[PDB]
């Protein structure tokens, strides 16, 4: 569980993310696929795409992105009361694209990073460590939809 200030800390810099949601999104999932790339084997939407520029080129990347951090924004906005915007996501996650687990890692990973890039005036270690417990429940709460699902991610 988070504490208030540890909520505050994680909001604080989401509305820094959300001065440009596109552009956080584009460096999210870049740095994603650079550092993993086998996460952008398993997109067959976006497999295509050969080189960075390329990828930053992308009008269809770039709106994902946007519907990729407007989801999470809404289920960090909730502070841990997020069962009703978690649940379609595990939905999709588990039983359509199949991501396992440590594919969330992965991006929580690019999410600190890309974070850390941008601002890091506003996210020093305990903002860090306050978004990290944040992703963290995010995995716990959605692994445990996963398997109410059948998914074992
Ligand atoms: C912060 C974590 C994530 C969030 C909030 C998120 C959110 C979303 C949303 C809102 C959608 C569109 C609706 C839906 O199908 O559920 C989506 C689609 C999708 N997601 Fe995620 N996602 C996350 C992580 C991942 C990861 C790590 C992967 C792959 C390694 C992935 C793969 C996909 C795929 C393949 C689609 C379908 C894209 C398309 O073809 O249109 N997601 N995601």
């Amino acid at each position: 569980v988070l504490s208030e200030g540890e909520w505050q800390l994680v909001l604080h810099v989401w509305a820094k993310v959300e001065a440009d949601v596109a552009g956080h999104g584009q460096d999210i999932l870049i740095r994603l696929f650079k550092s993993h790339p086998e996460t952008l084997e398993k997109y067959d939407r976006f497999k295509h795409l050969k080189t960075e520029a390329e990828m930053k080129a992308s009008e269809d990347l770039k709106k994902h992105g946007v519907t990729v951090l407007t989801a999470l924004g809404a289920i960090l906005k909730k502070k841990g009361h997020h069962e009703a915007e978690l649940k379609p996501l595990a939905q999709s996650h588990a039983t359509k694209h199949k991501i396992p687990i440590k594919y969330l890692e992965f991006i929580s990973e690019a999410i600190i990073h890309v974070l850390h890039s941008r601002h890091p005036g506003d996210f020093g270690a305990d903002a860090q460590g306050a978004m990290n417990k944040a992703l963290e429940l995010f995995r716990k709460d959605i692994a445990a939809k996963y398997k109410e699902l059948g998914y074992q991610g």
